[PDB]
């Protein structure tokens, strides 16, 4: 298509309207006095959210040039989120701020390429400063405070996160999903358990639960489909002699084999149960191996050239108890010595280290938890669906910020950390005067989040900023209680990694943007 | 697509118009002096209805913002309905109320997030208050009153519901369907019966009904298709010796087997009949098991490795009489001891407890009824189809409210319960003044349903509310007889669970709503 | 789609223009001075008709609201017709009347829900009153009078209907179809006959008719296709010995068998004929059973495990004569004793009682006639096609009204019955004044049909109604002769069931309609 090209101040002015429409939709939500935005949906009911990256992905503008502005700053908000899943509004606010100020200096006749260099120097400096202010967050109380503050001041989320973090340990997963009732609820599953039900409801020796239960059972791990019962006989009978029940975790148990197993368990011959293997594809075999290790058994796959028939009792895993539902098997307390348990865990330790992907990382951490600590699920309660969505998202949001606190620390919120690092770099200079403005451009933007937080309360940003600026260390403004104080004492903690990412990402794009001199796009 | 974004008072005004159009099409229908709305349909004739969620789901507006408003309140009405099938208009009315008043206070310059906290606090309070006013509704008289009142003052609906509730008992289903004539009619099927006709009209030993009848018959339950008669012989002959007739409920009876059975029953050899199994898929086998239990027989499926041939008389169920039509089998009085009956019922008791779905819940409750109490059908009469639709809906509607009465109790209608819980909270306060206004915003809306009820009679809401406000307990206004009195004595009872759900849902959304500060949506 | 919602008097006004455009197109046709409407057709030539439900179905309006109007009153005319195939214009006229009046009182500020209650009470009362004026119509003369009056005063239709009703008896069908010439013609087939021709034109022993004729023939009823002649031999030869001819009614006679039969009959071996079974699917077997009964033969189907070979002469049905054309077999006078005939008829008597369908009802009544009375056909004559359509329709129309007279009786026409029940309810009252207007609203509409009859004559409705109102019993106005008199004596009889369905249906929807307060529909 034919293009519309626009140059210099003209192009920039459109660019900024672009940034501004997005920035302004995203700002309304900053801080405890944040407000919500409503994003429409051709789908079904609209969505009410407080979450900056949600609002930001929706903004698309009709003027092709305004649009390019908005589609650019939009990535600060987006990246901020893939990085720590929080602080996306802050980020946006900082970029709108670096760009506003920067462009105004380009209009003063400064060389943008230097404005940029100064802005990045300013920033690299601020990042060190942050790492210096950061203090570790490692007690349950602090963790609760980052949760809480992330969840727009929902003390309950704070607590629940803090609680879960506590039970599943350091290497345990926590996930959030819709709840049944109105109140939030925390499930913690003990030890190892996966997503597989009995293959026939006949195995069920306890109908009141609708679930199967065996004690001191041997476990047969077969990495292959099971059709012929012939393959079993030498084994099933070695077990009938030891007088103990048996779990069968194979790739699958089909008609011919299953039917007969079902007939055999029924008549009170040998107590048995069978259930599909966890997952599919490649991880199945590796994850079935997990199960081997935990119960001290040997995987029987046709890959190492093995036959079910040639398997003595010894190959079988063992545990003290197992529990299986319509769609959930669980092994309690495996015989595997913690020598071998700890070892296999020290292997899947480095699986994550060289997991060059994001999805190849999730699963490994899951397995680590099923073998080491525990798995926790939070359920968010809500009266409505418009409510579930927003509430769920905040818990999700805070879940992330705590994980961030834990690895990177905390600094004073209400954008005090940033305002503080700005005074620490009051003396930073670059290779030339433009660069010095460039630096000053960033220091000034570093006041933005506190300034919006305040404006969203309907008081005066420059009065609050002045008195915060007049103090020291962690003195800051409590927007919620409208009083000044020590931000760490008041429990207003930002996870250091988020304050940091918001600065980096926002500067990284704002930086580029202010060096636009030409813009090319389609004809209306 | 390029978006239109709107901010603050601007966006809200539009949002309100949107709420308002919907809320006012819903209002017209509130209470005994309600009027109906006509909803068009590209389909066939329009639809006349009084039912608030029906009107609501139709409203869609041309201003994309006004629409957003409307599509949002629309969920209070919707949720209300998935929750108790009733009170949807009240709900709507309350939300229109909480919003109007709430936005007015945002324009006052209150912090909407607090307005929300006050509103919720006000509501959590009001729910407790209602659970306190609730009294159990458990006689047949009260039940009739809830029915009656739900069916816009139709005493006959009240009575039929009350009557059915009484015969099918507490674990019995009641369903409504179109009737043949002009008058309503209540069918109650006694004990166990399902949707299956004879497999050949030849079995029919009584042509005058066009139906089959056997006394003291054995029952053969086969969980498998039946093609070969060979499989039958050992059994059919053990039955010919005992001189009793035989029912065959299998997965199916096809050509070869059936034909011969048909030939055998014909010649006066052995009195037999055959009929498909109930349902399909997985429930068939479980439900066929029901039939086993009720008649004290043993299911014969190839899954436990069983053969028809190896079945003595003993495996066969038995009853005192069976009745089968073109499409309805029914077993009268099974031999199964109530020891085993009561037990299998205590199992399907907890099937519903862990039925994590809505459709996996319907079927279980059905079976419970076929095994415990009874099944009842109501037929709604009407001269026309425009009439049938509206009348059927109301019966359905009241059917729901009585089920709600029964599980959660009744409170005073005419929106007296709500007006009373508002004076109980005259002292509620929150953390800060905005929250106090927030609280007051809700208490105020709690007057809405009575004030519409009154307006819809064309008298003066604030006069009626003032004198109701001036009494005590259950004094209220009888809009139908235009006189004051005790609302429970006058049989104007609301089911507690609906009054409460109306409040909850409407507050739940209106609450979020009043905290919109930005709105994003498409270009016209 | 975005909707256009309309509220109170506004939405009503549009609703009523709606009812009006329809009501008016329908009115023009009412009574003997009725006129015709022309309804266009993308198809072929337009359609000239007098028939209210025909005009009505066409009306659809451009104003989405006016349209709703129209599409709703449209249902009175529609139901009216499914219910007694007549009175549909009167119906229409009463609804336009109940609406007009009703709405005018909602404008007075009555409570429409009560307007409605009184309009129904009024009506329930009127229906009793009609059942009380109704006198049975059971001589051939009165029957002619209902036909005649139904057929816009076509004495010839009256007569023909009366004539048929007389010959086919009470359980005989009468159908109307296009005729060959210009004059109407009544065919009456005697006894049993169906739609099947010889399977080979060679069977024909009388070429002058082009048809087959056998006397004292045995009848072979085979419920199965016939391919092998082997299956026949034992039988064909038992018949060759008795020296009588043979009819073969099987599911079909194909190549191999047929060919040989054809060769055998040809050479003067044994006199035989063959013809397909009546209908297909399930009724075939049941209907072939009919033929069995009538001729005292035994159906030979492989379903009861039977073979053609094992059939002696005894199994064969018998009659005194049979007559078969290119597409019509007919059996004259079967040997079956009326003990068994009457019985099988007493079974298909209750087939109709429990025929829960409309199509499962037509066939049964057919069979009843082929076994009990006779079948009659009327042929309508016309010069043109524009003419055949309208005439045929009227005969059809009157065919219905007579069937209705016969089951429910007659009342005085020209709208006199309704005007008389109206003075009988002069004292009816309801629970409150609004209901009293509502009563009075209906009693007034009850004058509508006489008022239109008169206006269609171009005289003055309120002079005619005054004088008619001034008389008694069956005094009324003969619109055709423009003189007053006793309407029963002048043969102006309306079948009671129609006068009552007109009232029922019109009030049933008019009733709802006047309780519209909102109307929702699409944007233009
Ligand atoms: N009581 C409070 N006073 C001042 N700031 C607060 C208070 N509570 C939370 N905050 C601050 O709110 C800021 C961000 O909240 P949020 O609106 O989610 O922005 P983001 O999406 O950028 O995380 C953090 O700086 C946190 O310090
Ligand atoms: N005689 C009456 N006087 C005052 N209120 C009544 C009377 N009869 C019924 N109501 C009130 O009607 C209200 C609801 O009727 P309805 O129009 O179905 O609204 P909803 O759809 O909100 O259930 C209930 O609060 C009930 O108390
Ligand atoms: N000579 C007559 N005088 C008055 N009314 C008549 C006369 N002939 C027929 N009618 C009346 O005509 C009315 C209906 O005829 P018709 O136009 O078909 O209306 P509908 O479709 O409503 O049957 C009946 O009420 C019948 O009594
Ligand atoms: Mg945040
Ligand atoms: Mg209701
Ligand atoms: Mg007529």
């Amino acid at each position: 298509a034919a293009k519309d090209v626009k140059f210099g101040n003209d192009a920039r002015v459109k660019m900024l309207r672009g940034v501004n429409v997005l920035a302004d939709a995203v700002k309304v939500t900053l801080g405890p006095k944040g407000r919500n935005v409503v994003l429409d949906k051709s789908f079904g009911a609209p969505t009410i959210t407080k979450d900056g990256v949600s609002v930001a992905r929706e903004i698309e503008l009709e003027d092709k040039f305004e649009n390019m502005g908005a589609q650019m700053v939009k990535e600060v908000a987006s990246k901020a989120n893939d990085a720590a899943g929080d602080g996306t509004t802050t980020a946006t606010v900082l970029a709108q701020a670096i760009i506003t100020e920067g462009l105004k200096a380009v209009a003063a006749g400064m060389n943008p390429m230097d404005l940029k260099r100064g802005i990045d120097k300013a920033v690299t400096a601020a990042v060190e400063e942050l790492k210096a202010l950061s203090v570790p967050c490692s007690d349950s109380k602090a963790i609760a405070q980052v949760g809480t503050i992330s969840a727009n001041s929902d003390e309950t989320v704070g607590k629940l996160i803090a609680e879960a973090m506590d039970k599943v340990g350091k290497e345990g997963v926590i996930t959030v999903e819709d709840g049944t009732g109105l109140q939030d609820e925390l499930d913690v599953v003990e030890g190892m358990q996966f997503d597989r039900g009995y293959l026939s409801p006949y195995f069920i020796n306890k109908p009141e639960t609708g679930a199967v239960e065996l004690e001191s059972p041997f476990i047969l791990l077969a990495d292959k489909k099971i059709s012929n019962i012939r393959e079993m006989l030498p084994v099933l009978e070695a077990v009938a002699k030891a007088g103990k029940p048996l779990l069968i975790i194979a790739e699958d148990v089909e008609g011919e084999a299953l039917a007969t197993l079902v007939v055999n368990t029924m008549r009170g011959i040998v107590k048995v149960a069978a259930v599909k293997a966890p997952g599919f594809g490649d991880r199945r075999k590796a994850m079935l191996q997990d199960i081997a290790t935990l119960t001290g058994g040997t995987v029987i796959s046709e890959e190492i050239g093995m036959e079910l028939e040639k398997a003595t009792l010894e190959d079988l895993g063992q545990a003290k108890r197992v529990v299986i539902n319509k769609d959930t098997t669980t092994i309690i307390d495996g015989v595997g010595e913690e020598a071998a348990i700890q070892g296999r865990v020290a292997q899947i330790r480095q699986q994550i280290e060289e997991a060059t992907s994001d999805y190849d990382r999730e699963k490994l951490q899951e397995r680590v938890a099923k073998l080491a600590g525990g798995v926790a699920v939070i359920k968010v309660g809500a009266a409505t669906e418009v409510e579930m969505k927003e509430k769920k998202a905040r818990v999700e949001d805070a879940l992330h910020a705590t994980r961030a606190a834990v690895e990177e620390g905390v600094v004073a919120g209400g954008g005090v950390a940033l305002i503080r690092v700005a005074s620490k770099l009051a003396d930073l200079r670059g290779q030339n005067e433009d660069q010095n403005v460039g630096i000053k451009v960033a220091l000034r933007a570093m006041e933005a989040p506190l300034r919006q937080i305040v404006l969203n309360c309907g008081e005066e940003p420059s009065v609050v900023a002045n008195t915060v600026k007049g103090g020291d260390g962690n003195y800051g403004y409590n927007a919620a209680t409208e009083e000044y104080g020590n931000m760490i004492d008041m429990g207003i903690l930002d996870p250091t990694k988020v304050t940091r990412s918001a600065l980096q990402y926002a500067a990284s794009v704002a930086g580029l943007m202010i060096t636009t001199e030409c813009m090319v796009t389609d004809l209306p």
